[PDB]
């Protein structure tokens, strides 16, 4: 009911925002979330918005407060548990209460362009054990950016999902060392080394 | 265009279908999917639904020719690959072209409600290795019914939830040697032994 706020997930294409997450963002006072986030769900010019800049606890933190006195709602972008808040909510002195959302991720939608099963992978953050290791029962499906070190992975053949969805979506394949990242919304699949 | 059927996901709770997802359904000549993905998808009454029995290779294959004379659509429970029919998929000789519509997984309403991220896991469907293999690096989602060897766990802490989101949803904590399993509908969380 009250002294809590909801985290509810944008999607990642367009028309995959559920029935759910639209009642609560319909009623929501106060929408916070970046303006991809804010975009993909439709309300980056509703009045009620406000587009977040930086994600960090102090930030949470603030809104978090702010969500005892009004109803808030925070849209993260695709899936809220997927690559998400979880961490630094873990590090915030939980008085007001959240609750999540789920919505379509990144991850869901390049499995699906691959026909490969969530449980036959390992969903990676951008180690080195994480290599050897991981690969060695599970395909990686990399959430990446471009500044991720393909070096960190030899020779291995990657398959590169880029900007699933937007305007300029590409895939892609080659080798970790001859094949070049371009875009910060970059999933990197890398099979199982079987 | 044609020549193909797509496999679209029906979600795990009521209102977590997508508006893609109902555009495909209100194209398809023909729906195909077990009892419960029909029902969630609310078409269980639809004239077109035809109600799964099986699962196998045999059965996929003949909806999959009969896609190619008619507009035919296989609706799954959550999301299509989770613990899907990925694998059975590899194994027909593909003629007709296969698309998939992702949905929310159980997974992702487990994850949502222990406040978990994906890339914190490993999700199991229903090994030795995968045991402490895994657990050295992720905590274990598993989805399972009532027939999994909790023995194939030891002393460890386990978190069961049951029936996310039906009339009969519990979320029980315990240890594996001295919890009994009930529902067919249980994910098992297992911390990371860290
Ligand atoms: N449209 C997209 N296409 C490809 N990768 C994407 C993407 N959107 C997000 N990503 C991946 O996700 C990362 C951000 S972490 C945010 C993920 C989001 N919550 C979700 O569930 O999808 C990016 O660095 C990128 O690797
Ligand atoms: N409502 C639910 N609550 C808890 N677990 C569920 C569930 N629905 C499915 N499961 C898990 O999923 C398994 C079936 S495999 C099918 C999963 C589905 N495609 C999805 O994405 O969710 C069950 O054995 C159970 O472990």
């Amino acid at each position: 009911s009250g002294h809590m706020i909801w985290i509810v997930g944008s999607g990642t294409c367009r028309g995959q925002t559920t029935e759910r997450a639209k009642e609560i963002i319909e009623r929501a006072e106060v929408i916070y979330g970046s303006r991809r986030a804010l975009e993909l769900a439709g309300v980056v010019d509703d009045s009620r918005a406000r587009i977040l800049r930086s994600f960090k606890g102090d930030e949470i933190r603030r809104i978090m407060e702010e969500g005892r006195e009004r109803e808030v709602a925070v849209i993260s972008t695709g899936d809220p548990m997927v690559a998400g808040l979880g961490r630094v909510l873990r590090e915030i002195a939980e008085d007001v209460e959240i609750k999540i959302e789920p919505a379509i991720s990144s991850v869901q939608v390049a499995l699906a362009r691959l026909k490969v099963d969530l449980s036959e992978v390992a969903v990676v953050d951008c180690f080195d054990a994480e290599l050897t290791e991981l690969l060695k029962y599970r395909h990686l499906l990399i959430l990446a950016d471009s500044h991720f070190p393909l070096e960190r992975l030899g020779k291995r053949r990657v398959v590169l999902l880029e900007n699933l969805c937007m305007e300029g979506e590409r895939i892609r394949e080659g080798n970790a060392d001859s094949i070049e990242l371009e875009s910060d919304y970059t999933i990197i699949f890398v099979e199982r080394e079987v």
